[PDB]
């Protein structure tokens, strides 16, 4: 066999890790979606103005849900037994890069325009892959989404990215009956946020891509 | 952007969870349950009796199952090595107050009627929102329930309250086909609850729910 | 109220578990997978092959994709610094005994034919069910699998076999047109095991019991 060692991307994501569920007691929940009324609305928007990604609806709606419960966009401290419940929201967005996982930021979301936030991920995540992207656009991620449906998945229990407070889970689509669904998941520090307040969260997220007409 | 300390029962939660999942490793299984036959009990007894809850009914069932698995309840000590399962069956239940999370327990639920159950559930829930709940009543728990299923959700991977040994996930009443289908977790401690004797429990109770007729 | 401790057998899953989700921070994924091509394939199989079981099957195909994905097949390390992928495929898979849970190793198995594994597999099952199982037949699992399916659950978050690398759930089959699907889990390591790694196996994996003729 050939022990193969560790490297720096390699060595942080070890280390992000190690750390994350070393000290943040990971709770997970889920709801489904029907996302037939989301699925088309980008699909009209792909006709004129590509683009609109998955990943870029979603950023689009997630601050402004954040907005009426905040224990979720946090960040926790070394300070010990302290806070940082930030009103601004930069949120993070995990990609596949061939070094390893990276986690970037758009800038001020709940300012961002659908095509905008979704022209952004495209610009930055391409350079992520071409290594190519700067110690600004890495930092400082209120919150963070991660999606695993441009590959496959039902729904996964993720790892929050250290030190928020919370992360979310997009998967594949389904197809039940005769509706457009798809699995979300949400996973938290089960301390600063209970059990029915992270669950209270996903429902009132849901209803606004189970609405987007509101 | 706003901070602050570790409150109260906020920090009270805060300290058990990180004791939680920091001494037990977790395991989460889901069997999902056709509660067809379960929901029309609880609204035929909710017209000629009253009360009986999608909760108050699950705590009636639940400490008879754990009569025969008795590795579900015991309370995890301060010495390792040591265990101590327990005999006396009382649940604690998982209420959301507006000073943060509780569990207060019903106890002996082997000895009241789904009835009961489903008043002290609410009894104690109504104060619960006031905290003026007893001392006494919030004590003992040889096992654990956790309701979302009034918020939403449809899984999750819950984290058992700690030092009592698993716990059990309510969820929302999907109707897949024609028929009514809502999924459970449950989480525990794999040092002692093995790989199959998890699945066995959830197994075996899935028949009691799927056939009340019993 | 009664004591009991700790075993032999108890003693050794209790510490190779507290250690495992220790170290290793759980991340885990589920695929739904069309078995009706599977289910249908083993019947006909059964009517005149005498094997193969849901386990062994999987188990036949799992090493031809850990060929495809070198991480998963590895074992974590002493110092810290190392981290060694193994070249051989020997997959552990877990079944009941008397005294609690056992894993043993279906050695070489990217060789043996599904109707080979399936024999190894019963073999040295109701072999451990009566702890009659050699210091050789429990030697180096690269990987490790868990049926409790064969009990019920349609999804579990099961823990990696320590320090393998990766571990996969198998479960109950459920019908839903109805066709033939179950879920499929792995959970794995968070620190090499980038997200989309996991997906791209388990959508990897999906694909191949749904077509087994290609």
């Amino acid at each position: 066999e050939e022990i193969l060692e560790m490297h720096g991307l390699r060595r942080i994501i070890f280390d992000k890790m190690t750390k994350a569920k070393q000290i943040m007691p990971h709770f997970t929940v889920m709801e489904e979606v029907d996302v037939t009324s989301m699925v088309s609305i980008l699909d009209s928007a792909k006709a004129r103005n590509r683009k609109v990604t998955v990943t870029g609806f979603l950023a689009r709606i997630v601050p402004s849900i954040l907005k009426q419960y905040p224990y979720l966009n946090a960040i926790y401290d070394e300070t010990r037994r302290v806070y940082i419940l930030k009103k601004y929201y930069n949120i993070g967005i995990a990609v596949d890069t061939p070094d390893g996982l990276n986690v970037f930021v758009i800038k001020d979301a709940d300012r961002k325009s659908m095509v905008e936030i979704s022209a952004e991920i495209s610009d930055k995540a391409s350079r992520a892959r071409e290594n190519k992207l700067q110690l600004d656009e890495v930092q400082d991620s209120t919150f963070t989404i991660t999606n695993v449906g441009t590959i496959g998945g039902i729904m996964s229990t993720p790892i929050i990215n250290y030190p928020e407070v919370a992360i979310l889970g997009v998967h594949r689509i389904l197809e039940r009956e005769g509706r457009k669904y798809m699995y979300l998941s949400l996973s938290c520090d089960h301390r600063l946020i209970d059990g029915a307040v992270a669950t209270r969260f996903i429902v009132d997220l849901k209803k606004v891509i189970e609405d987007p007409n509101a």
